[PDB]
């Protein structure tokens, strides 16, 4: 209840508008109306003549016209007139998506397929299905500015992408993957909003002034009328769930979400999802168990969260990188720690932050976390979106892949990664306001030294996927994923991990594994048969003893 | 460890100074030295020639000289040179102060005694002791600007009041009350700092920029180097405890304390206190159980918190007042609710805040809360610090007193209140900077319509206590307090509360009680003997039946 709503032959036009004294519905084709200012601030109007797939605009005191910020669809553009649409209505009380079987596929509809749409992504389903992926993570689709954005400048939480195809598309996309047995997962932004076409700012107080994130400010979940803003949101989830049978959510930068209420909006949100037996994941910097933790342990109960710690230990290890966050890691130990104690910063000094970061994860299954060697952030923010293939030797890159998929964690692949893809994932934007299409420039430029003019179509297309398969890489993966399942590796953290100067043997429940970064002697303490190797130099049948190995990775049993 | 520290014949000069490249110790009489910039930001120097009750100043890059912000003493003034002092050193691992026996006496050293010092307050001990008070709550003494402040512009957390007597004084004051069996309780500010003479602002980043309270900003417990700032503080408590055998603390406006860390600085602090088997109370707006709640229930474990809800229900009821917060209450029901469900806003709509305030207190004893009909805030913020005596009829004022002391809660009296005192408690300030001595004016003026120029000595003295005893009132109290003890009323919330249109009978474990705001029939459901009455019209021996009563209060058995 926030945009519109169809009764019978009736449409209702709710409108959070505290700051307005008089607002007017304005079916573009029909006419202009007068809202029902209620004490809370909700102008309102009831219709029946409309059914029409009509474009409308709210016209406020000021003299300006605008679009339903809970717009179900912004066809014409961000300044486009909101529009009417059917009520998707059907969905099911459940996601086939059990967790343990989680393989995530981060996909950016845009640059993915050359089409760059749902359709685009539909074609690849079976490819995906094949790969072994258990679920698809769709980058943000909340109506953004222009046509070329990662999707982080979304400004219409309720409105589905113009470009990407929109509603039906998204609709189909899911219905489809559903059929193919593919789980879809939406990545939503609740910690901020796009710098273009955001009108909230006039209707009332959607955002809190008490605080300031980095991308401006978060919403108002606290002061003034938090009730309303915090309802926006919670409903906003229920929608996706109901009007799109979505299978789960991924929350951008939760730590930019400030709530002091006795009930943190997270836990607030989690609830909504778990109510529909859906799933939630969150991007979270704070090395805080709180998030993922259960209620009984004072946790918001989010299902699982990303663990950038895992990455870095690996990445900066393989690459000789030590910039920005990289400085907190880049060492063998880090990798193992992360391996047996989820966080590398369990409550310790980050010179990076000059603070005393995070704290002990408990005894939570590896399935509360989601590891990865790549994602838009990790690639995207480089200034030259270097894919990881471009900074490590092939043996290495093969090893990595192992690590992350052979973890108890919840492996998720960046798109392209599995087939050995090499184009960069740049930072691109499609903003109309001069001042942004400028700020943005010295931004990335100063922030990430990105020479590519994000506003340049080039930068965009340059990031598109070159579907140039590399069966070497491509095959590997396919197995790994398959081995993992076969293997029963998921969630389970009952693991022994050894390491030598440049090596790392890791027992599991049913298997072992070798990671050798450099020719070296190893006192292998176990007997099993080869399951897979990076190289050929690996002994189909192994036995406990001292052997010399070569830069590579092998898998026992 | 933050100011100084004496080894043997040695003094150490620690100094959090991230932003400085070079700082210099400067014994005023001796010389100027060079600090030991450490990687963290701590300039430092070690001395032995000093022992001297020497005044010193840190001289920074900039070219300015300043005083140890962890100054143990600012004799000369706020811009006064910090100074050396002995190590109080002794204290005991315990406070005789059990809770259940808590009667608080909020005292403002300044305007109290005509002396207006510790001494001043020392003279009254036995008076106090008599009254029945179990402990003394000292308004803020953290070195403020000037001589006339409630003490909320403190700026030297470590430094004891010039005016009020200082160190020895404070020292004695406690040693004294200790002897007289009186418990002393300090009221500390950790959610902000005085607008005058605050240097922190240059030494490094003591305050967080991410947020903004109302009185500017809180400290940095989160970002950058929170470690250091959050250490300042935690030590700051331990000091009071060790260098002053203090018995407990009262925390101003905790809800202005923002911490996102896995361990809220509160809980952080609580720990420190409970470590010394001391006691903590906090002023807290958020109707959140969290505070007071126990660890096992995800609470910071503060010992108890104020419950302004209680007040208002009563006050606005007795007075016909409905301004500012008053609007959320002023009705019989409110009073009872508050009476059996601590908070009146257990999670409900405050038009006052236009939000959905607070939440259910659990099943915590009445001793987690502290009720009261008066305090500096409640009186102070009126623009004309009207004492409550001046707005309700005498019968009423007698009734009130009953209510609050006959509660399971933790009654605390404002100074003056017990003997029927009528001078106002105004808002007064003693600032030197023109711009404040101006801001402050239209402030109070606009905020509270306070005509009194807070900066006017008048306003100050006018607030001093006129020790004009009124044995009518004075006696009453004395009993009440005595009855309470006798009675076994404390902490226990196993209470039945009835009310009629204008009356309120309240059983307890061992007693009942009548509150009649207006001539009315009452179906008294019990038999007991008169224990005390506001009036004389009360039946020494009572029995269950319908009787007509007169505006007053009576106590059975």
């Amino acid at each position: 209840t926030f945009a519109y709503k169809i009764d019978g032959n009736e449409v209702i036009f709710t409108l959070w508008a505290p700051y307005q004294k008089s607002v007017k519905l304005k079916v573009l084709e029909k006419g202009l109306y007068e809202m029902e200012r209620d004490e809370k601030g909700y102008f309102t109007i009831t219709l029946n003549n409309v059914k029409v797939r009509d474009r409308y605009k709210y016209v406020l005191d000021d003299a300006s016209e605008i679009p339903d910020p809970a717009s179900r669809y912004q066809p014409e553009g961000v300044h486009g007139p909101s529009q009417i649409i059917q009520e998707s209505k059907e969905f099911n009380n459940e996601t086939f998506l059990k967790k343990e079987d989680l393989i995530i596929y981060e996909i950016h509809v845009g640059t993915f397929t050359p089409e760059g749409t749902f359709e685009g992504v539909i074609r690849k389903l079976d490819y995906l299905k094949d790969l072994g992926i258990t679920a698809i993570e769709i980058m943000p689709i909340a109506q953004f500015p222009g046509k070329r954005d990662w999707g982080y400048d979304g400004v219409y939480l309720y409105a589905v992408q113009n470009s990407y195809g929109g509603p039906e598309g998204f609709r189909k996309l899911v219905d489809e993957a559903h059929k193919k047995g593919l789980g879809v997962i939406l990545d939503v932004v609740y910690n901020h909003v796009g710098p273009e076409g955001n009108y909230m700012v006039k209707l009332g107080p959607y955002f809190s002034q008490k605080y300031k994130t980095p991308w401006g400010l978060t919403f108002n979940f606290d002061d003034a009328e938090s009730d309303e803003v915090r309802k926006f949101i919670l409903e906003n989830v229920e929608y996706w769930i109901k009007e799109y049978n979505v299978d789960g959510f991924r929350l951008d930068a939760v730590h930019a979400i400030i709530d002091t209420s006795p009930k943190h909006i997270l836990e607030e949100i989690a609830d909504v999802v778990h109510k529909y037996n859906r799933i939630v994941i969150a991007e979270s910097d704070l090395n805080d168990p709180r998030v993922v933790n259960p209620k009984e342990k004072c946790g918001y109960n989010i299902d699982a969260q990303w663990v950038d710690d895992f990455h870095h230990s690996i990445h900066a290890y393989l690459t000789g990188e030590r910039q920005g966050y990289y400085t907190d890691f880049g060492n063998l130990d880090d990798i193992v720690k992360s391996y047996k104690d989820v966080f590398v910063y369990d409550g310790k000094y980050s010179n990076f932050r000059r603070k005393t970061h995070g704290e002990p994860v408990g005894e939570l299954d590896g399935c509360n976390f989601v590891v990865y060697i790549q994602n838009h952030d990790q690639v995207g923010n480089r200034g030259k979106g270097e894919r990881i293939i471009k900074l490590v030797d092939r043996e290495s890159y093969k090893i990595a892949a192992a690590l992350y998929l052979l973890s108890p964690y919840i492996p998720m692949i960046f798109m392209g990664e599995e087939y050995g893809e090499e184009n960069p994932f740049y930072f691109f934007s499609d903003f109309s306001d001069s001042k942004l299409i400028q700020g943005v420039r010295e931004g990335r430029k100063k922030e990430n030294g990105q020479d590519t003019d994000p506003q340049d179509e080039s930068t965009f297309n340059a990031s598109k996927l070159s579907w140039k398969i590399d069966e070497e890489i491509f095959s590997f993966y396919k197995i790994l994923i398959k081995m993992r399942k076969e293997l029963s590796i998921a969630c389970d953290r009952r693991v022994n991990v050894v390491n030598g100067e440049n090596w790392l043997i890791i027992k599991g429940r049913e298997y072992f594994s070798l990671y050798v970064f450099s020719k070296s002697s190893i006192e292998v303490k176990y007997s099993g048969t080869l399951l897979l190797s990076s190289n050929n130099s690996f002994p189909q049948h192994i036995e406990e003893g001292k052997y010399e190995f070569d830069k590579g990775f092998a898998l026992y049993k």
